[PDB]
């Protein structure tokens, strides 16, 4: 068991192995630090109040499993993980170790105006990323610029997968709907590409109203293919009293972009979930045809998710934890 040592940062006590030097805060709360180890920047998050309810000490267990689960190049994976503690007793605090990117999308955005290349490079790897998992039954359910880290490269590695601004939200999560597929994260892949494209937000809306109205405004108000397949009754005509909008053009929508990539878009930005194209499919379209290598879009091992059914006491949710943390074997 590595030697400890204690140090406090904006009042917050961390107590880390001596491999990670330099803590510095970035933002449970984040340090940047230095791992004499492997001699590269890491991020350790320390996690807040680990235990403190079952709903909270599941989200732990959670959190970790999942990191623990993600073994692709464009999702962020484990590093390390670790505990003061000795024996479950003394177990309370959980520290995880990942690689430190130094940028997200959305700092990206700002500065670079992006050109049609990194469009085509920064989302092929998030579809890419997102094949690997949703082949592990995971939706990553809020995708957004903030969850995207990306290197000096314009290389990308997706943060937060199947963990969870509402402006890269499907309609379907806006509305509440009961349950809804992976499809979810499509629309905001649409999103996202949207605002690489032009640098502007999509659908910046003020609150959660405005939101579906601006997605209106683009899409259109659904068409009876969809209206059919709607079930609840208030729903339908909280719909049919909507303002009645027809579909844009997207391609009068992103004048000037790729043609590849606004018919891309036209795939994606669909209301309806079932029609949306998929993670796996997009990474064949035209636009990616540079990138694009069926030999090295790799899926996902299965990932046990039963424990999500479950209601489990404080105790025990921590004790999952506490033999995940054991069971720990680093990557190469
Ligand atoms: C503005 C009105 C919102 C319409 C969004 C409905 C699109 C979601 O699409 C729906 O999603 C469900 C899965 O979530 C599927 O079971 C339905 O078949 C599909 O139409």
């Amino acid at each position: 068991r590595p030697t400890f040592y204690r140090q406090e940062l904006n009042k917050t006590i961390w107590e880390v192995p001596e491999r990670y030097q330099n803590l510095s805060p970035v933002g449970g709360s984040v340090c940047a630090a230095f791992d004499t180890k492997t001699g590269l920047r890491v991020a350790v998050k320390k996690l807040s109040r680990p235990f403190q309810s079952i709903i909270h000490a599941k989200r732990t267990y959670r959190e970790l499993r999942l990191l623990k689960h993600m073994k692709h190049e464009n999702v962020i994976g484990l590093l390390d993980v670790f505990t003061p503690a000795r024996s479950l007793e003394e177990f309370n605090d959980v520290y995880l170790v990942t690689h430190l990117m130094g940028a997200d999308l959305n700092n990206i955005v700002k500065c670079q105006k992006l050109t049609d290349d990194h469009v085509q490079f920064l989302i092929y790897q998030i579809l890419r990323g997102l094949k690997y998992i949703h082949s592990a039954d995971i939706i990553h359910r809020d995708l957004k610029p903030s969850n995207l880290a990306v290197n000096e490269d314009c290389e990308l590695k997706i943060l937060d997968a199947g963990l969870a601004t509402r402006w890269y939200r499907a309609p379907e999560i806006m509305l509440n709907w009961m349950h809804y597929n992976q499809t979810v994260d499509i629309w905001s892949v649409g999103c996202i590409m949207a605002e690489l494209l032009t640098g502007r937000t999509l659908f910046p809306g003020t609150d959660h109203i405005d939101q579906l109205k601006l997605i209106l405004r683009l899409v259109g108000t659904p068409g009876a293919e969809l209206l059919k397949k709607i079930s609840s009754e208030s729903a339908r005509n909280y719909i049919q009293s909507l303002t009645q909008m027809p579909k844009m053009n997207f391609a009068n929508v992103f004048i000037g972009a790729n043609p590849l990539a606004v018919d891309l878009l036209e795939k994606m930005l669909v209301l309806d979930s079932d029609k949306r194209i998929t993670a796996a499919q997009a990474l064949a379209h035209a636009y990616f045809a540079q990138y694009h290598d069926p030999d090295d879009e790799p899926v996902a091992d299965p990932y046990d998710q039963s424990f999500e059914s479950r209601d489990l006491l404080i105790d025990e949710w921590k004790s999952l934890t506490y033999d995940e943390v054991i069971s720990f074997v680093p990557p190469p």
